[PDB]
C-alpha cells in the first residue's frame, strides 16, 4: 500500500540521541565553589553589601549571585545538577574564616568565604566600600531601617531578580536585550531600587551576562535553581518577583511557535494558502513534538540544548511568513529581528491581520441573555 | 490539520515545576522553638498576661502568638510543616523551668519557658507588668471574674484572631490594611476587647506584621495552623470567630478572579466586546487552572507562592478593564488600588453596571404563584 | 574557641526544657 511508505525522522532522530551509548563531559575547569546551606546567610550579607554600596563595583556580582543560588540548592544538590548536566566537577567547599588585615594602619577583622573563584582580598574590599556607604547612609537618615540595610533576607534574591531578566533575554545570545533588561528592572523591582543605592540594572545584568558567557555550566545551574525555587510552597514577595520574572523566560527562543497558535486562533486567511498547506504535514510534527516534550522544551534555547533546533518553524518558509505577518498586522512584534522568507505571504497576512483588529462591535450571542 | 497547531503552556509550566529533580532550602536560621502540647497551657497563660496588662508592650506578641499556634500543632507536626514547606529546621524544645530572681530586693519565683527566640529576662517582665495590672484590676472590682482573668482558655486564640486579620490583608504586602485590621477588630471581637484591657488591635497587628515580614516561614506555619484549626469538629465561639476570620483570607490577592465571575453573573454587555472576546481563549485557561487547584489556590498570595502569578487576569488588559469597571459601577470597589489598562472599556462597563442596579421591580415569574 | 562556643550554644539548646516522649513507653 501507498499508506505504508513513510518515515518518522523527527521521532527517530530523538531515539538516536536518547539512546546514546557514550557520553561527553565538558571541561568545567580546575574547581567550582559548591556552597552549602550554612554559608547561604553569609552570601546574602555579601549580596546586601553590594546593594547598599553607592556606585558599587558589580564585576563579581554575577559570580556572587551564582554562589547564593548554589548555597540555596546546597552542596549535595548543586553537585548533582552539574553531574546530571554532563560536567566533571571538582567540588570546592565554602564556609567562614576570620581574616585579619591592617587597613589604614589599624588592624581589622573580616569574615570571609574561602572561595576559589573569589579572592579574600577582593571580598574585604566589598565590605570596606559598603561600610563607607553605610556610615554615609547612617549620617543622612540617623537610624537605618531594616529595609535599607544589608542584613535583609531579600538582598540575595534581589540580585537574582535581574539574573532572571538576563536569562529571559539569553535567547538572542549577544547582549542585545540588555536595554529591555534595564527597562523591566525599572518597571519591575522599583520598590527595591529605592531601598538600595547599589541596585544598578546595567552593571549587574552585564555581570550575569559575563558569567553565563564565560561559564555555560552556570546558566544550567541557574535554570535548575529557578525551577527548584519556583517549586516551593511560599516565601516572600521578592521571591514572588523572581518566580514571575523567571517564568517569563519560559518559551524564549521559540516565539514563532506561540505566534503560530495566535494566527490559528485569530483565523488568518493566508494559513489556508496552497504553499502554506503543503508544509502543514511537517509543521504539525514539530508542534506535536513541542507537546510531547512539554515543560522540558521551555528552556531549550536558554540552555543551548542540541534539540532546540528541532522546534524551529523557520525551516518552513511559507508558514513562517504568514505567522510573522499576522504578528505584524496585529502589531505585537517590533523590533523583532526575524525576516520573512516569503514577502508576498507576509504582506498578505499583515493586511488581513490589520483588518481583523478594526473598530470593535459587541457580540451579544456570547452572553447568556434571556 | 490546523486544529493540531496548539501548545498548552500553562499546563506545561506547571509540569516543569511539579517535576523538579532538585530542591532549594532557605535559611530558616540558627534555631526555631517547636513547643509541644504540654507547654500549650503555659503559652495561653502568657498570652493572657499580655491581654490583662493595661497599655501592654506587644513587641513579642507576634512571636508569642506563633508559639501558641505551634504548641497547638505539636512538636512533631510543626516540624513536619516546616520541612514540607522547604526549610532546614534546628528544632528547639519548649517546656517549663522555675527561675529565681530578686525584683525590688525580695526574691521571687517565675515559671518561664526556656525559649531561644524569647529571653527569660523579658518573660518575667510580661508577668511582672501583668501582676501590676491584675492587682489594680482586683482593687477596682474586688473579685475578678473568669472572663477578665489571664487563665481563660480563649486568651491564646484571642491574640490569634487579629493574626488572622493580619493574614487577611497580607496580599497588599505593605502594612496598608492595618487600618482595616483595626477596624474589623473593633466590629468583630468587640466582646473580647471589653474583658481585656491589653487587646490593642494596632499594637498586636503590627507585631504579627513584623514577625511575618522578618520570618516568612512563620506565615506558612500560621496558614497551615489555621487550616488545621478550621478542620476541627467544633470548639468555642472565639475559635469559631478565628475560623471565620481566617477563611476571609481565602482568595486574597486574587479579587479580580471573583469580580470576573460577578461581571459574568450580572451579564455586563462590555464582556461581549471584540477586544475582550480575543482574550477569552486565554482567560478561560486561568479560570480552569483556578478550578484545577481548588482549595490549594486560596492562600497562593498570602503564602508568596511562585504559582500565584499564573492566576493573574491583569495580563489581559481588556477583560480586566470591564471586570474592574463592573465592580466600580456596582459600587463594591474603593479604595482598591487597581488601575484599568483600557480606560474606555472601564468607563463603558461602569456606565452599564450603574444602569443594572437602578430602581428595583418585583419579578413574579420567579415565585411559584398559581 | 569558635568550635567550643558553637558546641556550648547547641548543648544549652539540647538540655533546654523537658517534654514527655510517649513513643518510648509500651502504651497500647
Amino acid at each position: 500500500a501507498l499508506s505504508k511508505v513513510k518515515l518518522n525522522d523527527t521521532l527517530n532522530k530523538d531515539q538516536l540521541l536518547s539512546s546514546s551509548k557514550y557520553t561527553i563531559q565538558r571541561s568545567t575547569g580546575d574547581s567550582i565553589d559548591t556552597p552549602n546551606y550554612d554559608v547561604q546567610k553569609h552570601i546574602n550579607k555579601l549580596c546586601g553589601m553590594l546593594l547598599i554600596t553607592e556606585d558599587a563595583n558589580h564585576k563579581f556580582t554575577g559570580l556572587i549571585g551564582m554562589l547564593y543560588a548554589m548555597s540555596r540548592l546546597g552542596r549535595e544538590d548543586t553537585i548533582k545538577i552539574l553531574r546530571d548536566a554532563g560536567y566533571h566537577v571538582k567540588a570546592n567547599g565554602v564556609d567562614v574564616t576570620t581574616h585579619r588585615q591592617d587597613i589604614n594602619g589599624k588592624e581589622m577583622k573580616f569574615e570571609v568565604l574561602t572561595l576559589a573563584s573569589l579572592t579574600t582580598e577582593i571580598q574585604i574590599n566589598i565590605e570596606i566600600e559598603s561600610r563607607k556607604s553605610y556610615k554615609k547612609m547612617l549620617k543622612e537618615m540617623g537610624e537605618v531601617a531594616p529595609e535599607y540595610r544589608h542584613d535583609s533576607p531579600d538582598c540575595g534574591m534581589i540580585i537574582l531578580c535581574i539574573a532572571a531578566l538576563v536569562i529571559t533575554k539569553l535567547a538572542a545570545g549577544d547582549r542585545s536585550g540588555l536595554t529591555a533588561v534595564i527597562r523591566r528592572a525599572n518597571n519591575v523591582l522599583k520598590n527595591e531600587m529605592k531601598r538600595y543605592k547599589g541596585l544598578l540594572p546595567k552593571d549587574i545584568a552585564n555581570s550575569f551576562y559575563e558569567v553565563f558567557e564565560k561559564h555555560p555550566h552556570f546558566i544550567d545551574v541557574f535554570v535548575h535553581f529557578g525551577i527548584a525555587q519556583s517549586s516551593t510552597r511560599g516565601g516572600s514577595r521578592v521571591e514572588g518577583i523572581f518566580a514571575g520574572l523567571f517564568m517569563n523566560a519560559y518559551g524564549a527562543g521559540q516565539v514563532m511557535l506561540r505566534w503560530g497558535v495566535l494566527a490559528k486562533s485569530v483565523k488568518n486567511i493566508m494559513l489556508g494558502h496552497a504553499s502554506v498547506q503543503a508544509e502543514m504535514e511537517q509543521v504539525v510534527e514539530v508542534y506535536e513534538y513541542a507537546q510531547k516534550l512539554g515543560g522540558e522544551a521551555g528552556f531549550y534555547h536558554i540552555l543551548n540544548n542540541p534539540k532546540a533546533s528541532l522546534l524551529s518553524l523557520t525551516q518552513f518558509p511559507h508558514f513562517s511568513s504568514v505567522v510573522l505577518g499576522n504578528a505584524a498586522g496585529l502589531g505585537i512584534m517590533g523590533e523583532y529581528r526575524g525576516t520573512p522568507r516569503n514577502q508576498d505571504l507576509y504582506d498578505a497576512a499583515k493586511a488581513y491581520a490589520e483588518q481583523l483588529k478594526e473598530n470593535g462591535v459587541i457580540n451579544y450571542s456570547v452572553l447568556d441573555l434571556t
